[PDB]
């Protein structure tokens, strides 16, 4: 049932933004049909984590303070495809990055990329139109927005000085992680779903930012290590962290426990496109024990989730509910 | 005065977001001082004439509607540059189109495009955090952004079929014009300036909308004719219609009174980089007395935005007032 509504909502979020676009906007068939096949193309298909995530928080908080349930549920749905639209611009984003006379492709890139973001807009602004939290809706889902591009700067420039391996460390790593990924992944769902549920006010916000921070963490740990160890068609992708010279959380790790000639090494190889340097990197990663390091580190980190729920539900007892059903996926 | 002031307010934007990533977002001092560099670069060294308008609308509204006048005219400060600094977002997003291992330029000119259009929101947020019109000035600024980005897919495709010349057309410029330039630089700081100083509700908005697109357009067909005619060191750039097929008044204007023979002759030699072929499509515009017609539609124009004005005044005399000497500036 929450799928099949998630999916019927999209439709209804689809049918609308797309008749605005050819009702107040001029816009010909040809491009409404294009635009429709690209916000299918980029919002469908992934697992719909983040998106669900809102609707599950807002089922756990009508059982737990008619008409109200409903339209709390569709409110929930279309705040689930805000984030799951905001996601998809920023994967047109990393493509823009990465895939390389006016070049047709790359400008419609950069522009689905707008539009997306825009979406997220329009579609808060129709279906909330008339609810009290619209521009407090809207503050937090701009602020988490900034907060990621925030975020992804500090990525994309950890091994350099902005006009290098200082910022190798394991709490610049996690300002990363809590800035690119859990903010709008881990934080921000369970924020929607409080806000269309009428309960901001009545949760424990830190240790709730706290917690989503830690799931970020211990997802982030976990998908650092299967990018350098699970083979692609396990993975899904090529792993490429290695040759982007990415602050990991292997990277990191490694550097505490590496003595003088293997930082050496390390530095020597770390950042390379060739097969051998790539391979290296990996052998000393091995040697070093990381795998057996990454057990025991997501291990504490769920400890401390494990146990950070239980305050929260002391005096929110049904939002700990859903926090465990998104700590239970991670 | 005013841009004395507008400079002024730009500082204590500057230091507001500046301090914000490093007291509430984990920001070091080295990248603070790349962003506020970056800031400088894309935001500064304009005419200005969007942020300023916005200034000029406030001014003329407290005089004909003490602590109310210095806040509003702040008000018009910080939404002149938040016209400024989307514009700034839009410069950028141009830019990684025609610029061209992680090339970490072009990352961070992602980057850069995704910060300029948070910082709108961010300072938005901040300023106005207190106003009852912060929720409908966000919701009128996210408007007229999608509606940009809705002309600018207008723009980029106009040659064509989204997954060709026959959408080479008057009324398909005009909707070009009207959606990718005129709402955001005529209409929304007109608007802005009304909504700062309380009179939104007071003025002929149909009048007003007809009368940005009639700028927009007269504006935009003189930009045309100057990207085609006038010589680099005069325009300040290289003017690149014709090698990159744009839908231009003069391309346009062109087809609708062309003989069969030119019409052939004029899509043989459209949108290629050749320097005859370039030429070619220059020699057909002369012949044509294109410039001689320029003047013309430019009166008419002129005409219907000098008498538009009118109306406007009838029922919202100051506004017509800044309403003009935007005018003078196009
Ligand atoms: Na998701
Ligand atoms: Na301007």
């Amino acid at each position: 049932m929450p799928m099949q509504m998630f999916m019927q909502v999209y439709d209804e979020i689809q049918m609308f933004l797309l008749e605005e676009l050819e009702l107040k906007f001029d816009m010909d068939p040809n491009r409404v049909r294009y635009l429709r096949k690209m916000m299918d193309t980029t919002c469908l298909g992934g697992k719909y984590n983040r998106g669900l995530t809102v609707i599950d928080v807002a089922e756990s908080l009508l059982s737990l303070s008619g008409a109200r349930r409903k339209r709390v549920l569709h409110d929930a749905c279309v705040c689930g495809w805000m984030i799951e639209f905001l996601q998809a611009h920023y994967l047109v984003e990393d493509d823009i990055m990465d895939n390389s006379h006016p070049d047709v492709t790359v400008q419609c890139a950069i522009n689905d990329g707008l539009l997306l973001k825009s979406w997220t807009h329009m579609m808060a602004m129709h279906f909330f139109a008339d609810r009290p939290f619209l521009q407090d809706l809207l503050c937090r889902f701009n602020r988490v927005d900034y907060t990621t591009a925030v975020g992804q700067l500090y990525d994309v420039t950890s091994m350099f000085d902005s006009n290098d391996f200082a910022e190798f460390t394991l709490s610049n790593y996690k300002r990363i992680v809590k800035y690119k990924t859990a903010y709008y992944t881990y934080l921000l769902p369970l924020v929607m779903g409080l806000i269309v549920s009428e309960a901001l006010p009545t949760v424990d916000m830190g240790v709730t930012e706290e917690l989503a921070m830690l799931m970020g963490e211990y997802f982030q740990v976990q998908d650092d290590v299967m990018d350098c160890f699970t083979p692609p068609e396990r993975l899904g992708k090529v792993g490429t962290d290695i040759q982007d010279a990415k602050c990991s959380w292997l990277a990191v790790t490694f550097l505490a426990k590496a003595s003088s000639a293997q930082v050496a090494e390390f530095k020597a190889n770390y950042g390379s496109g060739d097969s051998e340097k790539v391979a290296t990197v990996r052998r000393l990663y091995e040697e070093a024990d990381l795998q057996g390091d990454y057990v025991a580190y997501e291990a504490a980190v769920a400890e401390q989730v494990k146990e950070l729920i239980e305050k929260l539900r002391l005096c929110s007892p049904g939002f700990a509910a859903s926090v465990e059903t998104l700590w239970g996926k991670t």
